[PDB]
């Protein structure tokens, strides 16, 4: 199997743990993080979003004993220090957000991994790669990024309305859950100052370039698409509201029948479809990483229309970081 | 195998319909409401708070089809009117919090059922059972109520703290989540002036009687316990905050011995016990009624301590609602 080692076990961190049980070709071997095994250990226990883990943890010599499993432990704020080899890791998932640039992300490389993936878009030309995108155009680099949540819900969708009716322009708006960047009350965020108003008090406006890199996955879609965000009171799971201008005409039943088949076919596993009343709470665990909402997207006419489609950005996105793992070995 | 009908297709009834799924004892026969067999189909397949419906569920001819069983749908307003025995029910599960006094939960009895359980503590004297307190004082009666939430968490603690050390008198407080009885923002709530006020915005003091009716299920206990609640901003999981002054003075590690053996004896699966840095969270789900938080309870001295016990509202309770049921059936 793949020997997984990770760093950050935050949000993505963990999830991406939890779900890499569920899997045959891969397995977490080490854990990097600045805690002491038994929080570690305490933090992979219990999560108010996707509740108790699902086996046991033991701690052990200052290690992790998940499912019988030892997991080392280290607590190295500088990757370059993780010596990852003498836990033979294959591949390392960058799940600290402190690390996207190749400069960055390949101290792990240096420190004895093989390969790595960054669970965040890249900050330099490090290249993104996205199931049901351009999965089939990796080239063997040794440094890749799974790009960001929101595009791996909405490039799926757009390449299904781009390869049925041609999209001349379009502009997204992703409605997203609170996530760690965010502040409990109004508190200092001098990067971003609307992100560190009372997260949960208000709805805020953020900035996204999910759409833009829709066309740097998807190149026939280039310069095509843009877009912005709104964060509000919710724990997980966010929505995607793409409105597109479309070449050939198509009525929504046409719409419809094109996504539907696609999640049934070509994009299964990554895209779906539903026709049921639907709220975010419903797909709190979701693995597609877009699933369509037939019943509340609306079309002004056969060429202007508004498409909504979910995502579960905890849970879809730490699967597929897994699958691009997979992917890029061997 | 007791087949069972529930009146009142909420939130309680719903989860008691969850549960008895795992049983098989019980078996679901019939359900009453105010809706439409699809719309009762969708309010069960899909929960924000328990995930959706583990099984399968389909329309048919007016009513419902859940796992390979067809369930009758009625719409009956007035219980007397619903033919319980033409599906052979044998208790009725009173869960619309409207009929609980002999008198209107009789009317089950007169539509055919032969016993009723009420999912709310009686407003007249009908008797109240709770499961490690009082379930063995059943005299054959055909018209019960299984007490509240809340009196389910603290009688079964409440009685190994009087056992152990002896309670000369106790004030109780519980942090519990909104209910369906609550609204979204500042409405009408003519007999409860603060339940009406915004749910999600404030803290709302509200009165209780479950410490009261603790008295009445364990009779020892008679007049030593009262207290009060607070309704804070959660969906679900609430907490009871006992404060007491002991007879024989113990040492708070005496305390916690006691409730460990009780625990992992003559109440274990009612009353469960944690050493761990739990939240509301963690108990999402939680089958005991009432669990044990050693880590945060507080003593002043070996004779006046502060206890702490977690307890699932919704599933919780919903669970020993079926307990009663199997009981009472013999
Ligand atoms: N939150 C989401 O839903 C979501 C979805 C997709 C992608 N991402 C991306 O994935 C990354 C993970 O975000 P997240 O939500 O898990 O955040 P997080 O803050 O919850 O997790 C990051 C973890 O990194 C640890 N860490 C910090 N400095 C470290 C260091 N020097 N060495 C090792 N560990 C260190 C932190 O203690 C923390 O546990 C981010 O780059 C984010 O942009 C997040
Ligand atoms: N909410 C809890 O956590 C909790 C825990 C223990 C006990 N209880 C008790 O259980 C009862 C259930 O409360 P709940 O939270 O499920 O409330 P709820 O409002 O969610 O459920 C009540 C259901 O009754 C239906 N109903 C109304 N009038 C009816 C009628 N005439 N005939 C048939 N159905 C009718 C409603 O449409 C609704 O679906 C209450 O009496 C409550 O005191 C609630």
């Amino acid at each position: 199997t793949i020997k997984v080692g990770i760093n950050g076990f935050g949000r993505i961190g963990r999830i991406v743990f939890r779900a890499a049980q569920k899997r045959s070709d891969i397995e977490i071997v080490a854990i990097n993080d600045l805690l002491d095994a038994d929080y570690m250990a305490y933090m992979l226990k219990y999560d108010s979003t996707h509740g108790r883990f699902d086996g046991t943890v033991e701690v052990k010599d200052g290690h992790l004993i998940v499912n019988g499993k030892k997991i080392r432990v280290t607590a190295e704020r500088d990757p370059a220090n993780l010596k990852w080899d003498e836990v033979g890791v294959d591949v390392v998932a960058e799940a600290t957000g402190l690390f996207l640039t190749d400069e960055t992300a390949r101290k792990h490389i240096t420190a004895g991994a093989k390969k790595v993936v960054m669970t965040g878009p890249s900050k330099d030309n490090t290249p993104m790669f996205v199931k049901g995108a351009n999965f089939d155009k990796y080239a063997g680099q040794d440094i890749v990024s799974n790009a960001s949540c929101t595009t791996n819900c909405l490039a799926p969708l757009a390449k299904v309305i781009n390869d049925n009716f041609g999209i001349i322009e379009g502009l997204m708006t992703t409605v997203h859950a609170t996530t760690a960047t965010q502040k409990t009350v109004d508190g200092p965020s001098h990067k971003d100052w609307r992100g560190g108003r009372g997260a949960s008090q208000n709805i805020i406006p953020s900035s996204t370039g999910a759409a833009k890199a829709v066309g740097k996955v998807l190149p026939e879609l280039n310069g095509k698409l843009t877009g912005m965000a709104f964060r509000v009171p919710t724990p997980n799971v966010s929505v995607v509201d793409l409105t597109v201008r479309l070449e050939k005409a198509a009525t929504y039943e046409q719409i419809k029948a094109a996504v539907k088949a696609a999640a049934e076919g070509e994009m299964k596993g990554v895209l779906g479809y539903t026709e049921d009343d639907v709220v975010s709470t419903d797909f709190n665990g979701e693995v597609c990483t877009s699933v369509f909402d037939a019943k509340a997207g609306i079309a002004l006419n056969d060429n202007f229309v508004k498409l909504v489609s979910w995502y579960d950005n905890e849970t879809g996105y730490s699967n597929k970081v897994l699958d691009l793992i997979a992917h890029i070995s061997k």
